[PDB]
């Protein structure tokens, strides 16, 4: 016969190394003229201790050591990035400090000097968070950040610090997204009732290696003084899902989920009436007011009733 002929190696590890790469969902920067812009958009990091979340290729982290930075700290996932970055860390000595783990675990609480530590009302600390990380990564990552602001502790043991994140487009809107948005949800008050947000830039997806799917939006977030919203994260969480469930009805629909049906009209009315908001606004016009109104009642009625708090509506269509 005449068959083909068999692979080199070099096609061989070829074959392997793309799809290797185009698992693990990161989208690597390698433009140091963007990740510079990044940077530069995130504010001074002049002597700014700074805490990169999967550096990866370390496109940030190269950007991030040529900024004056009084220190630098990286958590990386994955080890085969990790002797490139000690490359890194070799050109720029005594700056760079290089951690195997998940972001996602992580403590930073002990990273730095205690002296660094700032008030919560002070002007925020010479700590800034940066980092580009897959989507699937920085969602559940910025919702356990938003908790350690409300409990003033994690990267915020040290005071306000600064984030400055990426996140697919569409979840970099619902971030800065304001009343009356298709893209004004669960996220858009999860975030505002507790930092300053600002989309800063997007990115097209083209720029990226793998090209995603989606652009990439730079977005910055600085922890409020004063809160928007006293009340346990839990509670807000669950009162804001519970509004955003059905976005083209009724706030009234949603907000009933928060009771039991034996009580959900007469409750549903109460919670309603005593925040003093229109049963009939669609969950898009809920504003951080009528939600800080809604979770003070709520609070209130689960004071009142220690049921209500663990009441699962789900559990109980189950018949």
């Amino acid at each position: 016969f005449r068959l083909p002929p068999l692979p080199t190696i070099r096609e061989i590890i070829k074959l392997f190394g793309l799809r290797a790469v185009k698992q693990l969902s990161q989208n690597f920067l390698l433009d140091l003229r963007l990740t510079d812009k990044i940077v530069r958009k995130a504010g001074s990091l002049a002597d700014v201790y700074v805490y990169e979340v999967g550096p990866g290729p370390g496109g940030i982290t190269r950007s991030i050591l040529n900024a004056n930075v009084a220190e630098l700290l990286v958590v990386e996932k994955d080890t085969r990035f990790i002797p490139g970055l000690q490359m890194l860390s070799d050109a720029a000595p005594g700056k760079l400090r290089i951690v195997h783990g998940d972001v996602l675990t992580y403590k930073i609480e002990k990273a730095f000097p205690g002296n660094i530590r700032r008030q919560w009302e002070d002007d925020p600390p010479n700590v800034h968070i940066i980092g580009n990380l897959p989507f699937s990564v920085s969602t559940p990552l910025i919702i356990k950040w938003l908790e350690n602001i409300s409990l003033k502790d994690g990267p915020f043991v040290y005071g306000r610090t600064k984030m400055t994140l990426t996140f697919q487009k569409e979840v970099a809107e619902r971030l800065v997204a304001t009343t009356g948005s298709k893209q004004h949800s669960r996220l858009s008050i999860m975030a505002q009732y507790l930092c300053n947000v600002e989309h800063l830039f997007t990115i097209p997806g083209k720029a990226f290696v793998p090209k995603p799917k989606v652009d990439v939006g730079v977005v910055h977030l600085t922890p409020l003084i004063e809160p928007k919203i006293k009340q346990p994260f839990k509670l807000v969480e669950k009162v804001v899902q519970n509004a955003f469930q059905f976005r083209r009805k009724y706030c009234h629909r949603g907000l009933g989920m928060l009771f039991p049906e034996a009580q959900r009209l007469e409750s549903t009315g109460r919670l309603l009436q005593l925040a003093d908001i229109d049963p009939t606004l669609r969950p898009t016009h809920l504003s951080l007011m009528h939600f800080k109104s809604l979770c003070d009642v709520y609070r209130k009625m689960c004071d009142e009733d220690p049921q209500l708090f663990t009441y699962n509506f789900r559990e109980e269509l189950k018949q």
